[PDB]
């Protein structure tokens, strides 16, 4: 059983730290996967973005970090996924979380997408809040994985 | 991992969305059990013997679907049946705080249980035993989201 | 085209909200049913009868509205008036999910019949019936919300 | 300015989540009533007497809190104990547009009195005593939800 | 009774055919009007979204397809139309719809702004997700009419 | 008592000036707090913003305008502000206003969000619906001080 977590994760944080996590416990095979998204103009390239994931997730044997720029139902056909993973933190998430699930259902019908809940914890965080606060100098250790922490602050 | 899902609800009655969402669940766990509650606080429409009869025919054709009832906490009767996934089906019409407040809660009582939200077809997106229950009362056509069987037992509990 | 919309609710009473959502449907449609629902499942604080003449008398300088009970389920009573507009009056705190459930379940019943969403003046977009009625209950000024009239019926009901 | 606040509600019964807020209005404000309504149309699981002991001992530590039962309209009771400021718990799983209506409907009754909304821990974001009453009812443990002396009272009620 | 059904068009849907079909049997004259938007940066131009609407919507014969920079208040007063259509898909969409029609109220008292809802087919699609599974190759020809579907494989 | 009404003010409208008269009547000292918010390409220089909140708030004698580029919960504590005042409009701001909320109580555990509703004359207008209708010359007089119009019109 194949799983895939598709993202931006610009960068990692530890709210997809725990979903990625939740998702290990639940399916045998998961693909953290990273789209390069261009659109989105990321503060990390997809490279970086790569190897903060791949440092971030060594710890939990069963996570492959992968990149990818193809249609997002294209790469998780090509991985043999069946199970896409997307973490619900709030109600405006959700509806543009079930168009994207309905689109990819179009795109592959047997690619079920589900959804997992992050902890209390991790349930009002985002990569965008983060990374406004760190542009201000505020601390942002609490809410990312240590190597991502320095990554950013190396990176401002 | 030879995983084990809990799916469960009131199914007053079960509905094709219902089915939508078993049948999806069945297609990545292992082990599917279809759990029926009491729910004496709703007062149900069908007693749970008949509510689990339904279920039943309904899913006859799944092989790794079983339908159970169950009178305790949710949580209480997932640590009892050793399931460590709990199935919610998430409507377009779905109330998210609701489904939000109800997992928090199912993962203080038991954290070994992952609730993990299903999207049905689009076609169940907007329906509910609920509403389906009070078309029918006002004699509004409802076949069109009930599995056959559970249309004539409705057509029959309607009719008395 | 001549069209011919209804307008259904349970108006228990009618309010300045509704009030505002009907004479806005009269502006754009020919004719008006203003379709007063028996609801027995809620127990209305007014009777059907007490209903349709506060609704009567609140909208009579209205010369394109007809105000009418009905029993039947609302889509079945629309096909019987040869409606083709149904109006809902979307308030800035309504169930949205709600509507789309409703509208998606009245489209399935009659497909000719046309949900429509119109909106009240920000003045009546946080109140309800169900509002009004609560804080006239426990001694509180609701005259703004209400047509001269139902105040009036309110008090005296209320007095009793 | 001398501030009187008041956080009205059934408090059926009184959570950590309740304490959370009261404790984040004593901080700002120099005087709090923590006003419990007698809340008969719900038909509470303590008694208002029960409530308010609970309510006491639970707020006992906060030197600037005073727990007070209420029948009236709360807007009115906010008059009469001359608060200017009416405190309301915005959860991440509360009724927004709920929480609106009632804030204009306050506002309408009495202008003067300012509803400010104030935000829990994350902690207590996803729990009512609904869903707490709801779970120790069905043998779920509760004991995180509650102050010690509620979570006696509770296993007492719930033991006859 | 004439009705204004404004938007960006960007391009034209299925989503939007079928509302502005449902607005043609409840009203007598229907104004498709296609505001130009350049803050949005559209993908085709004014005058390619224009001729793919009057292609897509020439079957409608009481559809009238037409383009404007105007402020739409002032283009609905001039087009003599008294009825604004918006098709509502969901609740975030709702929100700004509300903000929208509130200020349109303002600007035009007695244009009443009336919401349709699409059919379930198309309650999860919008121009941009459509656009986005284009730019990576994924098919979107159950979305959008044919001579439009032809358009935007040509655009990419 | 000390109160932060912070936020962009890109330009202050009606809907601000009646959320910080609300604080006013609240708290003893009330800072209008106008975050330079680059990111957000405001139309008005954070010096014009200033000026144009200065002006418009002068008949409120316990407010205080001031500009920042700070971490907001850093000039929260710089200013011994223990109060932290938001409007509160609708759904979709309520679920972004919840995450800053939660952000500022890790930053500064002491700054107490408070959050307040504005009239219903103002619940549907936002600085962004205002520019949009005077870019297309509409009259937006209604929700803005008299100051901030001349100078909308004159900036456009
Ligand atoms: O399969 C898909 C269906 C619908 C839209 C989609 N957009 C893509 C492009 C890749 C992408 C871009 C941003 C973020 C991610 Cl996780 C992936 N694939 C899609
Ligand atoms: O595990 C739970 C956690 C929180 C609340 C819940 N209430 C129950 C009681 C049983 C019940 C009632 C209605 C419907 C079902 Cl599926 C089950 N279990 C829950
Ligand atoms: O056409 C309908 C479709 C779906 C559900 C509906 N329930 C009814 C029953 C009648 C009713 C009850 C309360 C209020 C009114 Cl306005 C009407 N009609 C409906
Ligand atoms: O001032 C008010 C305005 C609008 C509605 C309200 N309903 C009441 C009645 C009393 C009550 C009932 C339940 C809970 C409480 Cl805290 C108070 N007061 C309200
Ligand atoms: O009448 C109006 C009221 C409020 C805002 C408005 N913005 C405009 C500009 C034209 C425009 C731009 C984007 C999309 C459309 Cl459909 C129209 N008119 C408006
Ligand atoms: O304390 C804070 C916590 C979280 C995010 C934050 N972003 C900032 C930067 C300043 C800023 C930018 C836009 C708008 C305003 Cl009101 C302030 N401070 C923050």
């Amino acid at each position: 059983k194949r799983a895939i977590y598709p993202g931006t994760f610009d960068p990692i944080t530890n709210g997809h730290i725990d979903i990625v996590t939740r998702a290990t416990q639940m399916f045998d095979h998961v693909i953290l996967a990273i789209a390069a998204s261009p659109s989105k103009k990321p503060m990390f390239t997809l490279e970086e973005r790569v190897a903060l994931a791949q440092q971030a997730t060594a710890h939990l044997g069963n996570v492959e970090v992968v990149g990818f720029s193809d249609l997002m139902a294209n790469f998780a056909r090509n991985q043999h996924a069946t199970v896409l993973i997307r973490g619900l933190r709030a109600v405006a998430d959700f509806e543009y979380e079930m168009q994207l699930a309905h689109m990819n259902r179009h795109l592959m019908p047997e690619l079920e997408s589900v959804f997992l809940m992050p902890s209390k914890e991790w349930s009002f965080i985002s990569s965008s809040l983060v990374k406004e606060v760190a542009r201000h100098q505020g601390d942002v250790t609490h809410f990312l994985p240590e190597n991502v922490h320095q990554a950013l602050m190396a990176k401002l």
